[PDB]
């Protein structure tokens, strides 16, 4: 179709959104793809970190006690 984008063999409509991988967010625009790699910043050492499935960056559970911010 009219501005789509073409890659590793895919076509994807003209504005879709998609993550190749967890980290890396793409946008086709009329014909190119644009993509943001995403870091995570580690604002503190956790000890229970734990990655949700599908997303790129940790969560640090904190019980009711401690959670604030």
């Amino acid at each position: 179709e009219a501005g789509s984008c073409v890659q590793d063999g895919q076509r994807y409509n003209d504005k879709d959104v998609w993550k190749p991988e967890p980290c890396r967010i793409c946008v086709c625009d009329t014909g190119t793809v644009l993509c943001d790699d995403i870091i995570c910043e580690d604002v503190k050492d956790c000890l229970s970190p734990e990655i949700p499935f599908g997303e790129c960056c940790p969560i640090c559970p904190t019980d009711l006690a401690t959670a604030s911010g």
